[PDB]
């Protein structure tokens, strides 16, 4: 989670939109920010917690999906890795 990386334009695009400022993150930042467009954009469900419903959002666009689970955490990381590129530094 101290791998330096750059999200791709769209990706960046949504993290900006909730309050970041940064063009270079870590994997934790990143989904911190992530976190917060779930909250954001109520993509939580209170019914149960354990799904995150984005068919209509964004975020189901570059995760390619409708929905996933929130300890899912290996389909996580492969949906946001296809949405940035590494750096040196
Ligand atoms: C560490 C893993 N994050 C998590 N893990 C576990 C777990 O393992 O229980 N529960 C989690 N609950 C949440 C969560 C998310 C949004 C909201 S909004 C109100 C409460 C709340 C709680 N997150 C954060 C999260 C952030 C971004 C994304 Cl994309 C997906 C999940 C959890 C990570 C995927 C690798």
């Amino acid at each position: 989670q101290e791998t330096l990386v750059r999200p791709k334009p769209l990706l960046l695009k949504l993290l900006k939109s909730v309050g970041a400022q940064k063009d270079t993150y870590t994997m934790k930042e990143v989904l911190y920010y992530l976190g917060q467009y779930i909250m954001t954009k109520r993509l939580y469900d209170e019914k149960q917690q354990h799904i995150v419903h984005c068919s209509n959002d964004l975020l189901g666009d570059l995760f390619g999906v409708p929905s996933f689970s929130v300890k899912e955490h290996r389909k996580i990381y492969t949906m946001i890795y296809r949405n940035l590129v590494v750096v040196n530094q």
